């Protein structure tokens, strides 16, 4: 695994990646890491934001698959060809594989200006694959054709940026303390159960569905914590209280606008402490993981700003239920275990600390409510 350490880069706020090359002879590209989809997805036609692009006649293994794929996302939307060809990551575990290829040949608001990354690597499930989940995704041919072991595990280290995925394993150098578990509870996206959410030690006492509605998903590909309309308005409500001595306009806590401060000076204490407890491997036992300010305040980088830090406030409103994005997985280390179905979560050797508080994970906690704190009906 230790080959695979700091495989990942990428510039704060625009995405990690990690370089892989398809085709043969073999094309490299830049790849964004993404657990909250499916498709393995690279630009293939000239695209003022690339730099490089996936050049199919050039590469003697590309089989075409003679079908079409249209991918609109909230913000953006791509579309290309399906194909097949050999696919390798120079510096992930020492193998070539045959994979699924979605050639982009046209896009909107979907790949961003200095980036540094050509493509998505959807590490999620077959089931929210496009155009259906007949189309495999790449992990899970690396898996057939490899026998690697089922699961990976993500190391996000924040202010460039850099990490490690580590394909096929644990590296015990990633992390320090115990690694705890949650059950995935349907395998699609990456998606759990949160079971108690406190924000500076104070309990936003709702009933724990709230948490999941309509889903929690565990998402590398998308920055922000998001949150049910419900929930975000109570953990605003609550951030505003604890920092009550300094007061900013409503479109920073819409992330509309940035909050500066003199170089230096950021006031880390006034912002509260957020806790997440999530759903344990055994009936009503869970654990925690804690943000730091450090953690949902985001530098934002900017030369012309920088007589001052700014920040956006890194907490969303979302319609489509909770996403743990990089501010949380960023200071953890992230277990992928798919072969148990279950995500972990232990405090990252990268992680975010001042002199007064830590990032944790810890636990165990247990609630007397036998409730199910999921959305839907379990299974
Ligand atoms: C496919 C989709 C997607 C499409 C295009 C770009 C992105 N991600 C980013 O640009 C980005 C930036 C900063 C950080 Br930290 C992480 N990611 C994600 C749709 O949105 C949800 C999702 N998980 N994947």
């Amino acid at each position: 695994f230790v080959e695979m350490v700091d495989n990942l880069r990428g510039k704060s706020g625009q995405g990690y990646y990690v370089e892989m090359t398809v085709g043969s002879p073999p094309q490299t590209l830049n790849i964004l890491v993404d657990t909250g989809s499916s498709n393995f997805a690279v630009g293939a036609a000239p695209h003022p934001f690339l730099h490089r692009y996936y050049q199919r006649q050039l590469s003697s293994t590309y089989r075409d698959l003679r079908k079409g794929v249209y991918v609109p996302y909230t913000q953006g939307k791509w579309e290309g060809e399906l194909g097949t060809d050999l696919v390798s990551i120079p510096h992930g575990p020492n193998v070539t594989v045959r994979a699924n290829i979605a050639a982009i040949t046209e896009s909107d608001k979907f790949f961003i200006n200095g980036s540094n990354w050509e493509g998505i690597l959807g590490l999620a499930y077959a089931e929210i694959a496009r155009p259906d989940d007949s189309l495999e995704p790449f992990f899970d041919s690396l898996v057939k054709q490899t026998h690697v072991p089922n699961l990976f595990s993500l190391q996000l280290c924040g202010a460039s940026v850099g990490g490690s995925m580590i394909i096929g394993g644990i590296d015990h150098s990633l992390y320090t303390g115990s690694l705890w578990y949650t059950p995935i509870r349907r395998e699609w996206y990456y998606e759990v159960i949160i079971v108690r959410v406190e924000i500076n030690g104070q309990d936003l006492k709702m009933d724990c569905k709230e948490y999941n509605y309509d889903k929690s998903i565990v998402d590398s590909g998308t920055t922000n914590l998001r949150l049910p309309k419900k929930v975000f308005e109570a953990a605003v409500k609550s951030i505003k209280a604890a920092s009550s001595t300094e007061k900013f306009p409503d479109g920073f806590w819409l992330g509309e606008q940035l909050v500066c401060w003199q170089a230096g000076t950021t006031p880390w204490n006034i912002f509260p402490v957020i806790s997440l407890y999530l759903m344990g491997e055994v009936t009503n036992q869970s654990f925690r993981i804690t943000i730091l300010p450090q953690q949902y305040l985001r530098p934002v980088e900017d030369v012309a700003t920088s007589q001052d830090d700014c920040y956006k406030f890194a907490i969303s409103q979302s319609s489509t239920g909770t996403v743990m994005g990089a501010v949380i997985m960023e200071g953890f280390y992230v277990v992928f275990d798919r072969a148990r179905k279950r995500i972990g979560f232990a405090v990252s050797a990268c992680h975010v600390h001042d002199e007064f508080r830590t990032a944790a994970v810890e636990g165990p906690f247990v609630t007397l409510d036998m409730e199910d704190c999921g959305y839907n009906i379990p299974q």
